[PDB]
């Protein structure tokens, strides 16, 4: 069956008035997997809550920790993962943990005590990136004595083995850089390849946030910037199928023009005006978009890639929605990888909230879990 993860982010909770996510805007079904972004790490590189409001605490409660986990009672195939990472951790101190096999030790023992404490199913590593000659033999080291430290667990105590998992880079510098492929593999449960991000507010070349394709109307350089092209490298290095796990985004990136009459992918711009709810600049969610067009964006297709753009005044955004979505489901199924994730539950219109919503729950996860699951997600509203 598809393997279908969803990352949850423990800080959506604090988003103002209709963003904000617990994990009871969760349904089952959705996914099959909910990876919690995210667990965090000492200085001593043994394990901590990233927030102390995961934990059972008198302001909030149960903890976020518990109540992802108590979606398992009425979701009963769902597993969940703690993730450690991501883009604002950095890498300092992953170079650090993972120096050594002491070092390695350190948090690999505490964070497999941890993840059974809280009651998780695996851990998944967010490094972004290993680079380098020594970060990539001590990726292989951490990733390899984590599996064998699960492994040994699961054998001495007769529960099921611990999964290990890991969001990987997508571009080809950053891959070669850091990533042996061939003996990452074999210890990865499956990998969550990050398949956007591929252009966006950081530089002024306006593009798609994870184009399916690449397109002639972006200068020739970049026509391996894109999820088929990320995909098949991963393959094409070693990592089978049926471990590549295709990254699926539920926010988009935006610029404003420098030329408001030069609206073409491939066109010129500074970082979007800041969005309401998700306040990064350049960034934005789809609950966000669905209201840009309901207030005179146009929406246009970019057919050789895949993926719509929208466009209000000076105001260009690439996103994705439910006909990327099926492209992208059509092509995962058609090119036999091993399931698609989403980044993040909590930028889709997960409540319908949309002024133009026709009630449906999730428009854009929807299509993952039907398209690769069967599952029918329902609508808002009395049944
Ligand atoms: C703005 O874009 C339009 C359409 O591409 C072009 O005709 C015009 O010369 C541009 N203006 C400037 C100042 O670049």
């Amino acid at each position: 069956s598809y393997i279908r993860p969803c990352y949850f982010t423990n800080w959506a909770q604090y988003r103002q008035g209709r963003a904000k996510f617990v994990p009871e805007d969760y349904t089952p079904g959705l996914c099959t997997h909910i990876l919690f972004a995210f667990g965090w790490m000492n200085a001593d590189y043994t394990v901590r809550a990233y927030d102390p409001a995961d934990l059972p605490n008198d302001w909030a409660g149960e903890g976020m920790y518990r109540r992802v986990n108590k979606l398992k009672v009425t979701d009963t195939q769902l597993k969940t993962l703690l993730s450690f990472g991501g883009w604002s951790f950095g890498t300092a101190l992953f170079q650090g943990m993972a120096a050594s096999s002491a070092s390695r030790k350190v948090f690999i023992d505490s964070a497999i005590t941890f993840v059974r404490t809280w009651g998780f199913d695996g851990i998944d590593i967010d490094w972004e990136y290993p680079s380098g000659a020594t970060d990539m033999a001590n990726y292989v080291a951490l990733v390899k004595e984590l599996k064998a430290a699960c492994e040994s667990e699961a054998g001495s105590t007769g529960k099921d083995r611990l999964l290990v998992t890991a969001a990987v880079a997508a571009g080809p510098a950053t891959i070669d850089a850091g990533y042996d492929i061939p003996n990452l593999a074999p210890n990865f449960d499956f990998i969550l390849l990050m398949s956007y991000d591929f252009f966006g507010a950081w530089a002024s070349l306006v593009g798609f946030n994870s184009p399916l394709y690449a397109t002639t109307e972006l200068p020739a350089e970049w026509n391996g910037w894109n999820v088929d092209s990320s995909a098949r490298y991963w393959n094409q290095k070693g990592m089978p199928k049926e471990k590549i796990i295709v990254g699926m985004p539920t926010y988009g990136r935006g610029w404003t023009l420098n030329n408001a009459s030069a609206i073409n992918p491939g066109t010129s711009g500074s970082p979007a005006k800041i969005t309401q709810y998700v306040q990064e600049a350049g960034v934005g969610a789809y609950f966000e978009f669905c209201e840009m067009l309901a207030n005179g964006a146009t929406r246009y297709w970019d057919s050789q890639s895949q993926v719509p753009y929208l466009v209000q005044g000076n105001q260009w955004w690439s996103y994705d929605d439910e006909e990327s979505f099926a492209n992208k489901m059509a092509y995962v199924k058609r090119e036999g990888y091993g399931g698609a994730f989403v980044w993040t539950l909590d930028f889709d219109d997960f409540n319908a909230g949309c002024s133009n919503s026709n009630g449906q729950l999730y428009p854009l996860i929807s299509v993952i879990a039907k398209e690769l699951g069967g599952v029918i997600i329902p609508k808002k509203g009395g049944h």
